[PDB]
């Protein structure tokens, strides 16, 4: 078991063919999850699932730049569930991050950061229990 909030260092910022991989289980009462890929306190970016906001089942993607949020990304598909196992995956690509939950394609985010090899770290929070998170180079 890993504790939340937790810090996956990416030695050196990512690049593409770089692909993370988190596995963990939604808390059975789940309110809200994040990843958070920084460059510095900058937030490349943010994929942020939000089990009840105003009772709907969304997913908010978006860039912090000198602490100010920018403009989201919603749509619709929403592949978590509360008390269940999940896998995401996010692939580095050359233009975007390509992110799949449970194996099957969820959405891309196209790099607003373009400095990769400064996106030093990973955030990992809200409501989990995380079991691992790591990367290798596919
Ligand atoms: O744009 C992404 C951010 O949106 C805000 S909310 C936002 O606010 C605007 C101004 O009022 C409205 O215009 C808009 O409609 C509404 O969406 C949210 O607070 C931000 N946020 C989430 C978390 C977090 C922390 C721990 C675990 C999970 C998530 N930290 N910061 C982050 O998601
Ligand atoms: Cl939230």
């Amino acid at each position: 078991p890993l504790i939340v909030p937790y810090n996956l260092p990416l030695p050196g910022g990512v690049v593409p063919r770089m692909l993370i991989t988190i596995l963990g289980t939604v808390k059975p009462n789940a309110n809200r999850i994040a990843l958070d890929f920084q460059r510095g306190n900058d937030v490349a970016f943010h994929f942020n699932p939000r089990f009840n906001e105003n009772n709907r089942r969304v997913i908010v993607c978006n860039t912090k730049l000198d602490n100010n949020w920018g403009r989201e990304e919603r749509q619709s598909v929403f592949p978590f569930e509360s008390g269940k196992p999940f896998k995401i995956q996010v692939l580095v690509e050359p233009d975007h991050f390509k992110v799949a939950v449970n194996d099957a394609h969820l959405l891309q985010y196209n790099h607003r950061v373009k400095k990769l090899n400064e996106i030093s770290k990973l955030g990992i929070s809200g409501d989990i229990d995380l079991t691992s998170a790591s990367y290798t180079m596919i």
